[PDB]
């Protein structure tokens, strides 16, 4: 059995080997114990963006600000290339609900959905809400269709983390870890819109990247991926039948070009895997 | 030739505790590689394909009109698995084009009742059958043996072969060298590869040297897969995973990562006797 340093000096030999950078973090959620790989490294979020997004409209909803039953006329996106979901394949004007476009844009991953979200809410205020909630190192800034490693003034305005929608695991977890408070027992977001989150991130259809590996007869797996140029993240919570809970986040970026990398999901999501794995054997 | 490897697989399906119908075949040499591949199984969302296509040959005859917008009641399901309309919670509107994308690609179960409203269940049967698919069954919508659901005298049925020949027709128009309206063909063709439920044979398909274009299948314990792959090198293969699980649970990503193994390796036996012999 290897020790927490060798561990972690394995995994990230592992990652290297892959093509792969990026920002690890995994939680106990009940100790507080954790073991990350870079956690505090800022990296634009891509879809990951459509959870603050969530919990701000849902919040919005809650305090009587936004009517979940109001029907939005929603244009079409019309995208006929890879990748794109939801509204943002459609071909003909859809009439949806807030509460519906919620579920499109937070489980469907549908960029237009989200877009249709914030013209409600905008960029602006859903960072306001997420600072006001004590949430650091999470910007929101732009919406989906608005905008060499990722870096500050990159040449790629969406790998340039000036720009970008940008995060940290860190920030992610700490994210989850106030999304799941309210169900945590034992020795502060308002519980109605977090339980509506945690929903919606457990119809998360999006099941490839972590989920093979943290799904089970004995433990459920709610996550929000996020995938765009060379990038491919997953943030998401892990509960376990016995009881114990965990909040993973992966934000990846790959040297190499190809979109299609499946060999790179099942390697982060491995190094994943491996780090809560430590944490659930941890005395 | 291949009878070690399908032993082989045959083992790791029963470890595994999977029984079903498997088959893969290359598209231009004809040449397949199958387990019990006219085993009759429930097809579960399977039936999204043939629901598919007809309605897209309806669209092409002037019958159904791809723009006409229709009300949906919401499916308002709040239990794990329905996808799309089957977890909205408010009506919404939606044109026929766009239901064949939630039903198809994001496997939405309302989505496809809205559509077998339009085209009912006999009439898919039907026009498949008129253009010469035997061996697949449909008989009912997703919200209408001991069990109901597993009863292969009731529901939606179909064998591995049934979806080969199927997917073999829906590619023939992209195939060249020494059959279906190719609108209609193309239209699902383009469905199939916007499917967004990759987490079964996907892993294993997809590549940057390989696209996989596919629908599954998921109910009590069936879990299928049929698609598609195409190699940057122009082999194409159709493959069709049919499985019922003996082992209880709803949650199985290793069945999964085992069924995905065993259609990889047939793949794989045949792309080497392609390239080879």
């Amino acid at each position: 059995v290897l020790n927490s340093e060798s561990l972690l000096r394995e995994l990230r030999d592992a990652l290297h080997e892959g093509g792969l950078t990026g920002s690890f973090l995994v939680r106990d959620l009940y100790t507080g114990e954790e073991l990350g790989i870079d956690p505090d490294t800022e990296l634009p979020t891509a879809s990951l963006v459509k959870l603050p997004l969530a919990l701000a409209t849902l919040e919005r909803i809650r305090l009587g600000e936004v009517d979940g039953a109001q029907q939005i006329e929603v244009a079409p996106g019309r995208i006929t290339t890879p990748g794109p979901t939801g509204l943002s394949r459609f071909r003909h004007p859809a009439r949806v609900a807030v509460d519906d476009l919620l579920y499109l844009s937070t489980s469907v991953s549908d960029g237009t959905a989200s877009d249709a979200l914030f013209e409600i809410t905008p960029p602006a205020q859903v960072e306001q809400m997420v600072r006001e909630w004590g949430f650091r190192d999470l910007t929101v800034r732009h919406s989906m269709r608005e905008l060499g490693t990722s870096g500050r003034g990159h040449r790629v305005p969406q790998l340039d983390v000036a720009r970008a929608n940008t995060g940290t695991a860190r920030a992610f977890v700490d994210l989850l870890e106030a999304l799941w408070a309210p169900v945590l027992t034992g020795p502060a977001l308002p519980p109605e819109p977090a339980a509506r989150l945690r929903e919606l991130m457990a119809a998360n259809l999006l099941r490839h990247r972590l989920a093979p590996d943290f799904a089970s007869d004995a433990a459920t797996w709610s996550s929000k991926t996020g995938t765009l140029l060379n990038l491919r993240h997953e943030v998401g919570v892990v509960e376990h039948a016995d009881g114990q809970v965990f909040a993973v986040a992966v934000l990846t970026e790959s040297q190499v070009p190809a979109d299609s990398q499946p060999g790179a999901e099942a390697l982060m999501a491995q190094v994943a895997r491996r780090l809560r794995d430590r944490l659930r054997e941890w005395h």
